[PDB]
């Protein structure tokens, strides 16, 4: 019953991790989706600045991860992914974060090669007329200050719910006393209206908005705006029949409006490729829906449904007349549409409870994906050879999983085969300046990515000791890979298709030593190989381990955490994704941190922490290369923060 601070999350069900994001996390997160996944073994984060990291799962990056918010899909618009999906998510506003590792589900959209991530909010359960609030404030080093509010009121028949947050930090300092360009600010406000005409019905309308700004240690530009707009409507019916346990319909609309420039959060580097004030605006409009029925009968559960999705991308730039140094901002020009994606899918999952200690699950889905290139020209300007052209493909995926509970031990074993196929996304088709060799551009030739992967592992849910492991081996056909070349002026990317082998796993245990002392540990490993070129895959996080120690008496608790990270010597220089490249073997490091928590009232709880107690100067292997405009050298990557203190108070009524 004693309050805690979360240093790491364990796996509770096979392949499935579930956590409540509202608890204090020990490497305290910069109020961003990617930082709440640091806590779960298998995740790493490309650091861009102080916030807005790009999450990497088992070495896979980007659209290989399926990031859902209330079953809806929010996607960002920057061509260089300053606004990864998780930039718009504020996790402590959500109630449940769950992660399914590997291509082992079909219920939540196409192409979840690496895994799916589901932030949800469970609906209110009001009986009498009533209300509830929970809130939190947080203050830390470097001007870090966060407010979070969650309030609802309603009764048997419906409810109003408000969720909001405001969060900011100024530039942090690394372990050497250098201050890192990394100031950020974020806010969100979202409302939900729910109507529950009887206990077998739920209709809910959601709407919300958010904005932010972020300085980027790399990049060469900063993000001055991250406008989000979201509209959602869903519909749940329970127990409509004896076999038809549930029917869920849902429709959602998301809009991202991003602005990047070099004069609002920095001053234009007078000796770069951008000495002139320049901004670029992009937006992304996303409309999509789901409809699914769950059938339960005998020893079988069956979920069948269809989903659909459209999304569109547009952009406009600034202009700088140079011999009259007059600046025309981007809002003075029209939008140029440049891409439209469509997807329609149909899916089903079947669970056979072969009684007792045996479970067998299989799913399939078939997807029709299509894109149209709307760029009339390229970037001064030249013709686009694929203007108005279209591409489509029909892509099937599916999986089988078997689960076995043992006789003696409280042990579950499991193994699964999964095949997943993913249509290339906006960044793989539109951001590279060159496609495969012999191609007119990326849009024309980049093939879908096809992943076949074997997942297996076990859980020991004993008393005193809980343990879990999950491994994976797989091959990827036509893995989409970026290469960087230096043609004198500027850097130029090239997307290609290669074949890859991948493997790895995570394991962890927590032992309850006494009634007061618990210890736990985790290990995460990833390995990747480009078979086409016989060399390592780029941007693969090195071997990582975490050891925690926690004492809890009555109302209070104290924790320690050691994070130790191996060097990464398997690299692929000048290859990577759309965001970063490999360049140098990384050094290992260890980082130590302390936290404490104390329940004052049944409504008020306190916590505090020191991150990086020993002020270690360290950089992660994945982090982006720092920009020549600031104090960063040649492919030196942005360092991690130095010692930081934080304190937090949680309220609940
Ligand atoms: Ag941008
Ligand atoms: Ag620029
Ligand atoms: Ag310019």
């Amino acid at each position: 019953l004693a309050p805690s601070v979360v240093t790491g999350v364990a796996q509770s069900s096979p392949l499935t991790i579930v956590t409540n994001p509202k608890e204090p996390r020990q490497p305290v997160p910069a109020s961003d989706g990617a930082d709440y996944l640091k806590t779960i073994p298998g995740f790493a984060v490309i650091r861009n600045g102080g916030s807005n990291g790009d999450p990497v799962l088992r070495g896979m990056f980007g659209s290989r991860l399926n990031i859902l918010t209330n079953g809806g899909m929010m996607l960002g618009a920057c061509p260089n992914r300053m606004d990864a999906p998780t930039s718009y998510i504020s996790p402590e506003t959500y109630d449940k974060l769950t992660v399914i590792k590997g291509p082992q589900t079909v219920l939540w959209g196409p192409g979840a090669s690496a895994g799916t991530i589901l932030f949800e909010r469970e609906p209110e359960r009001f009986g009498e007329l009533g209300s509830r609030v929970n809130a939190s404030l947080l203050a830390g080093s470097n001007g870090r200050f966060d407010k979070v509010l969650d309030a609802a009121a309603g009764n048997r028949l419906g409810y109003l719910r408000f969720t909001g947050n405001h969060a900011q930090s100024d530039d942090y300092e690394d372990g050497a006393g250098n201050t890192v360009p990394s100031r950020w600010k974020k806010w969100n406000g979202d409302v939900a209206v729910g109507w529950t005409p009887d206990e077998d019905t739920l209709i809910e309308l959601t709407a919300g908005k958010g904005d932010g700004e972020a300085r980027y240690a790399g990049r060469g530009m900063d993000g001055s705006q991250f406008k989000r707009e979201s509209l959602g409507l869903r519909f749940v019916k329970s127990n409509v029949s004896d076999v038809l346990e549930k029917v869920e319909a849902q429709v959602y609309y998301n809009y991202a409006d991003h602005i990047m420039d070099n004069f609002r959060l920095r001053t234009p580097d007078p000796s770069s490729m951008m000495p002139m004030p320049m901004a670029s605006q992009v937006d992304r409009r996303t409309l999509g829906g789901r409809l699914a029925a769950t059938w339960r009968w005998d020893d079988f559960k069956l979920v069948t449904g269809v989903d659909a999705m459209r999304n569109e991308h547009r952009a406009r730039g600034s202009k700088y007349d140079m011999m009259t140094d007059y600046y025309t901002d981007a809002d003075q020009f029209p939008w140029s549409k440049d891409a439209v994606f469509h997807n329609y899918g149909a899916f089903g999952e079947l669970t056979w409870f072969a009684a007792e200690r045996d479970r067998l699950i299989g799913g399939l889905r078939l997807d029709r994906a299509s894109v149209k290139d709307y760029r009339q020209t390229l970037k001064h300007a030249m013709a686009n050879p694929t203007a108005n052209d279209t591409r489509a493909d029909t892509l099937p995926s599916g999986f089988v999983r078997y689960e076995h509970d043992l006789a003696d031990s409280p042990t579950t074993l499991y193994a699964g085969l999964g095949h997943a196929e993913r249509f290339p996304d906006y960044w793989e088709l539109f951001s590279p300046k060159r496609g495969p060799n012999g191609s007119v551009n990326a849009f024309d030739k980049i093939k879908p990515e096809k992943t076949t992967q074997l997942d297996f592992g076990l859980q020991y849910n004993g008393d005193k000791l809980q343990a879990w492991a999950s491994g994976y081996v797989g091959v990827v056909q036509d893995f989409i890979l970026f290469s960087y070349r230096e043609g004198m002026m500027g850097s130029s990317t090239q997307a290609t298709n290669v074949d890859a082998r991948i493997m790895g796993g995570e394991l962890g245990a927590s032992y309850q030593l006494t009634g007061n002392w618990k210890t736990d540990a985790s290990l995460a490993y990833a390995w990747g190989k480009n078979s086409s070129d016989d060399r390592a895959l780029p941007q693969i996080p090195p071997l990582e381990a975490r050891f925690g120690l926690t004492y809890e008496e009555g109302d209070w608790s104290a924790g320690s955490l050691w994070r130790v990270v191996a060097p990464q010597n398997r690299i692929a220089r000048d290859q990577g994704n759309v965001v970063g490249k490999d360049f140098d073997k990384s050094a290992g490091f260890g980082v130590f941190s302390l936290n404490g928590a104390y329940r004052v009232t049944r409504n008020v709880k306190l916590s505090a922490g020191v991150d990086n107690l020993f002020d270690k100067d360290y950089t992660e292997h994945l982090n982006k290369a720092g920009d020549a405009g600031f104090g960063f050298s040649a492919n030196e990557t942005v360092p991690e923060p130095g010692r930081t203190f934080w304190t937090k108070v949680d309220f609940s009524f």
